[PDB]
């Protein structure tokens, strides 16, 4: 594929165009506390929700610093629309700039998020808006691409992927209505089929440290090479993405690598992240506290002996269920991307109703499969696509 077309420096306007009456163009700045806050307090109560309006997302502060302010971010990409008089911050359009593989050609990109609307102005057509005006932002800093994700279709996606979940307390999913009872189950059916050993089994888990970003960087690097669309870590963006900072205020990415006993290289890591969402108008549960799978990795992928890819993947993801289990999440989710199809069904993920479509901004590529069939079940014939996961 390539770029659809190319943008003239000399052509991208200095200004920002017009906005609805009593609104204007705000960049934040997430360095200050109470500018975070405000971007928490528009996200908390109008950010992403499930269909029937019972969960909506709740990205920490933590979170919000996290997934915004990784290496080579730039407050200009950090896109508010305040009211004009109150000050009031009513929407957000968000980037931050990475390096992508598209079928081994590597591009330079934004990746954009946290776009959301007040919804009081929902259905005005300041989306269009916002994303031009990020637009205009990337070009002036020669960006001409973009990825992005969504749980909706809109023209031309690239992939789409459906969500898995594997209930760690499935009794608190059930309550909340998170997780059905299957038509001729009973609870305690569910319950049992649910439990997991109390420990982990694979020789040499622990977690990842700054000292193993290297190798991690190394492995990683080979493994997401396999895939068609693939996001093409840095040294830092290992540090960043995958490293735990203890001194956080609420950790968000949990990562662990396998030192092999024997060589005491490291030949395996995995990864997930904490993203919780509020449960609405329920007055006996708040909260669902879910783990999502991150990243991943495994010297055993190179022999391209698929069953032992499989064996390998059936226990060091089983042991990413105990931890984030032990960690108190309450489900944990992943994806149809990666090699996920060939343990999704094994470790007793049940499937989602969401989907994540995968869309790219000025570069037309080949549909790229998914981990789905038609049916939108999960497809081994079907893998070697996906290799980027967004938050
Ligand atoms: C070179 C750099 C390029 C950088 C830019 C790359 C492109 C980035 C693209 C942004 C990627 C963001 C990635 C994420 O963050 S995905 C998460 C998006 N956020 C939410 O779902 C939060 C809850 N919902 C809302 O806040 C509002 O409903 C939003 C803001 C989503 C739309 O507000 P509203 O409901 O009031 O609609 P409107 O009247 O203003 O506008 C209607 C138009 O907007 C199109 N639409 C609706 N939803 C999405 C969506 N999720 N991506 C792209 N476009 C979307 C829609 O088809 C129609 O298009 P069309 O009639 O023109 O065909
Ligand atoms: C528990 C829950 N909270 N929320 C807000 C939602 C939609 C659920 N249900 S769910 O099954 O976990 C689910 C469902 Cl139904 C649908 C989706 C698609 C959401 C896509 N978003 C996630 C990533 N972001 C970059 C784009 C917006 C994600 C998830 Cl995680």
């Amino acid at each position: 594929g390539g770029p659809i077309k190319i943008i003239d420096p000399e052509k991208v306007s200095k200004e920002p165009d017009a906005l609805l009456e009593g609104f204007e163009w705000a960049t934040l700045d997430l360095t200050n506390e109470t500018e975070l806050q405000e971007l928490w307090d528009l996200l908390t109560y109008h950010y992403v929700e499930d269909d029937n309006a019972m969960f909506r997302f709740r990205y920490s502060q933590s979170f919000l610093h996290w997934a915004l302010m990784s290496p080579g971010w730039k407050k200009e990409w950090h896109v508010g629309v305040r009211a004009t008089k109150s000050r009031k911050l009513v929407a957000s359009i968000c980037g931050v700039p990475t390096e992508i593989n598209v079928r081994n050609q590597k591009l330079k990109v934004v990746e954009i998020n946290f776009l959301c609307i007040h919804k009081k102005l929902r259905s005005k057509r300041l989306t269009p808006v916002l994303i031009k005006e990020i637009t205009r932002r990337c070009y002036l800093n020669g960006i001409y691409q973009a990825i992005y994700t969504a749980g909706v279709v809109l023209p031309t996606p690239v992939s789409s992927c459906r969500y898995y979940h594997r209930p760690l307390d499935w009794l608190k999913l059930y309550e909340v209505g998170f997780s059905p009872l299957p038509a001729g189950s009973t609870k305690a059916r569910q319950i049992t089929k649910n439990h997991l050993p109390s420990t982990t089994s694979t020789p040499g888990l622990r977690p990842m440290e700054p000292k193993d970003i290297d190798t991690v960087h190394d492995l990683l690097q080979r493994y997401l090479s396999r895939f068609a669309l693939n996001q093409a870590f840095t040294r830092e963006e290992v540090d960043h993405w995958l490293v735990h900072k203890p001194e956080v205020k609420e950790q968000v990415v949990w990562a662990y690598v396998v030192e092999d006993p024997e060589t005491h290289k490291i030949t395996d890591f995995f990864s997930f992240y904490n993203l919780e969402s509020t449960v609405i108008q329920n007055p006996k549960h708040d909260n669902v506290r879910a783990a999502y799978l991150y990243y991943y990795a495994t010297e055993t992928a190179f022999t391209n002996n698929m069953k032992a890819l499989k064996e390998r993947l059936l226990m060091l993801m089983n042991d990413a269920l105990i931890l984030a289990k032990k960690a108190h999440f309450d489900v944990f989710n992943a994806l149809t991307l990666h090699d996920n199809p060939l343990f999704l069904e094994q470790l007793k993920f049940g499937a989602g109703d969401g989907q994540l479509h995968f869309y790219l901004y000025n570069y037309r590529t080949a549909p790229v499969p998914g981990g789905v069939n038609e049916k939108n079940l999960p497809d081994e014939k079907r893998m070697g696509g996906v290799g980027i996961v967004m938050l």
